[PDB]
């Protein structure tokens, strides 16, 4: 259910986009740094959401659901914002401070999850 | 320069308004989309607040600012769009939102605190 409407999310639809589209946008070097951060949080969105799913727990996955979610979108979005500052660089400044909104949100969610003992579920 | 001149151009608060808030949203993306409105006409007004006072030199310490506040309701849509494509995302840009909100707020009250 909860598992059903993430099932792209867990296979990993959106890391397929932004590597096959997203990171193949040529930028300039001012946002190439931006584009490099983007590509080190969809790999740590990937390696979470395998954190979770090779447990081959359930009740876990369905617990953690909306945090892998969450650390996809914070890819996602990034993408989007720097996408914004290719077309105009006068947004640039804006958006790498969104950048820092999205890595310090996804370290987060990445401390909680790894720290979580699922033994806490019932 | 490149910030100053789409400020007094209006450009991006014409995108907003002629393209993004033109999209038909979902029926639960409706407050979403109402808010972001209100957040581009915060960003106008704010322009508008320092460009009237015909200062180049307010205008020129203010750009940044201005372009900044405008990023928040321009950022705002995308991700907007975003939840309208995967409702899975909805949430996320609800958060992104009160954030950007959150952060106008601190940029209106500092330049309309300003003073020489």
């Amino acid at each position: 259910q909860v598992v059903a409407a993430i099932r792209h999310i867990t296979t990993g639809t959106y890391i397929a986009r932004i590597r096959e589209e997203y990171q193949q946008t040529e930028v300039k070097p001012e946002l190439q740094p931006m584009k490099e951060a983007l590509a080190r949080m969809t790999d740590r969105a990937e390696a979470l959401i395998a954190f979770v799913t090779e447990q081959k727990d359930q009740e876990l996955l369905d617990f953690q659901a909306r945090r892998l979610v969450e650390m996809t979108a914070h890819a996602v979005f990034g993408h989007l914002l720097m996408l914004a500052a290719n077309d105009d660089d006068s947004f640039r400044q804006s958006a790498e401070v969104y950048l820092r909104y999205g890595q310090a949100e996804q370290e987060k969610i990445d401390s909680y999850v790894r720290a979580f003992r699922p033994e806490e579920l019932t």
